[PDB]
């Protein structure tokens, strides 16, 4: 049971430095396109209220330094979509790897390749929140790291990061430049709605537990899913959606267990205690590993 | 605060699979030279008892099938170094990095590369624990895997993967071939010396969580070198020397924490127990990050 993340090889092939000013922050070089966050238009004075139509309309394409390394990319046209710059260049990225864009739901994980000025440092996995944050590690200079998922060969990108809210946590956009939350790009203050637990992810880590041979916590009793759902939200733990239901089913369908037999256990756990037990050597539940994750490492797939 | 891999790439690059008869494995193709487990060669029955040296002289070149993604790489040599094979190819890989092979230390972390029939799979961090096995997720095929750490420029190859024990811990070599631990690259059931837990790793882990704001553990009281290895040593933990406190300057630096200070603090957890709480959200003290680790992350 690690937390693994997928290889970063073909992101790294496409990460650059974006340079305005003084202001450097990374960039993602798909084809002969640059995106990057807006805020790299900012001088420290613009960040409490910039005014981001404002500032670019005094910009032209040859105030954009972008750098693979040390060599430069000459910038052709720029624009801006929502919260990203999107900068044409004039060389396609030969790195290119098959890609698209997807925004995704809260609860699901991706992996983050952690860049500072276009060079990549490290690579860990990560949860969307219920509350449209990530408990993510990012220093200054961060901002433009990209999250993905790889799907076979293709790569789709879910994440760009942009900032990091006073309780340390951290929030961003979809490459489509529209935030994930309730946010906005400024150096206001800010806060997060009260986080909860990922339930579909804790059934998945209890299904782990089952086809590992760890089961005491299997009843013999069901549940409605309207039933459970209220009881959830007593706990600060999310309600299901039809679509949770539905991407249990391979691991409902693996063990035998339906997936409304295993939200009457959970149910029990949340009510009684876990008496001090434990499940998968844990005392605590697991809620950052998806359906998917569980069936990664029981199978391995590769890309 | 998560444990953070190195970037893969690097790695990725130089990933094959290897086919010899039945057996398909991964192999490490730098240069002109592709590295992989000696047990490719093995049968399934061969596996119980091999006789590796006999098993290689009944063996030819055009025996090893060497797969590049789509290209077969045609093998011009072999020879044998310990528990590692050496294929040499007629290719050189442009893709080979700056590298170099170390052996490491227990206590110490790397990356692992997971990696199925030549294709990577997943990355993840992993330490030498003080019984040389390492806490992996590997499943069936994932033998010459690999694990390495990156500095600067240059990647470190220090770990290939070999064999899961019963116990679901895992055990391999380093890329001269040699085994961490007494083990043997045999189908026989190998059980590990008992494991200790690696304390100069947990008090980097308790300053990076006083640099997050959980500071419930801290204590006034300072302690001893010697009164702390007493009760260290008496837990299963490794005992700390002069060295690890000299590693550990920087945290100590950035937090002023003294480290015989946090020595104290860590002693307390470990006569009292945790009491139901938990340090950077962990109901358990990590061990498997090390000082550098922390610095990495953390500035
Ligand atoms: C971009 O590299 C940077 C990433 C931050 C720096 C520390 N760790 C991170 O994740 N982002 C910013 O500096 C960002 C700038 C735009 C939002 C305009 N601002 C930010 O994160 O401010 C933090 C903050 C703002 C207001 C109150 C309290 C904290
Ligand atoms: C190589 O891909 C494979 C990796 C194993 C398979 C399951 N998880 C892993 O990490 N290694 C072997 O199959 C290895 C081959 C020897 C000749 C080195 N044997 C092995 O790991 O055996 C496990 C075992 C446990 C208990 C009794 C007997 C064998």
């Amino acid at each position: 049971f690690r937390k693994m993340a997928f290889p970063s090889g073909k992101v790294e092939g496409c990460m650059v430095q974006v340079t305005c000013g003084t202001t450097t922050l990374n960039g993602l070089w798909l084809d002969d396109v640059v995106y990057c966050p807006r805020a790299v238009i900012c001088t420290s004075e613009d960040m409490l209220n910039p005014n981001y139509e404002d500032l670019l309309i005094r910009k032209s394409n040859h105030n954009f330094l972008v750098q693979a390394g040390n060599v430069q990319l000459r910038v052709i046209g720029h624009s801006m979509q929502n919260c990203v710059l999107k900068l044409k260049v004039d060389t396609a990225n030969p790195k290119t790897p098959k890609y698209k864009f997807v925004r995704i739901q809260p609860g699901q994980t991706f992996s983050v390749l952690a860049c500072y000025n276009g060079s990549p440092s490290g690579v860990y996995q990560c949860a969307m929140r219920p509350n449209f944050t990530i408990k993510g590690s990012f220093l200054n200079g961060s901002c433009g790291s990209v999250g993905f998922n790889i799907d076979y060969d293709c790569v789709s990108f879910c994440y760009m990061h942009h900032m990091e809210l006073p309780t340390g946590v951290h929030a961003g956009t979809d490459l489509e430049g529209n935030f994930y939350g309730p946010f906005v790009d400024r150096q206001t203050a800010q806060a997060a709605g009260t986080d909860t637990t990922i339930t579909v992810n804790v059934l998945a880590w209890l299904y782990a537990a089952v086809i590992n041979g760890d089961r005491w916590f299997l009843n013999r009793f069901t549940t409605t899913l309207n039933d459970f759902n209220l009881v959830a939200m007593k706990y600060n733990y999310e309600p299901l959606t039809q679509d949770h239901v539905d991407i249990l089913g391979p691991l409902s369908a693996q063990t035998g267990i339906a997936v409304l037999d295993m939200c009457a256990s959970l149910k029990e756990l949340l009510q009684n205690g876990m008496n001090g037990r434990t499940i998968l050597g844990s005392a605590l539940l697991e809620d950052e590993f998806t359906p998917f994750d569980v069936v990664r490492q029981c199978s391995g797939v590769t890309f």
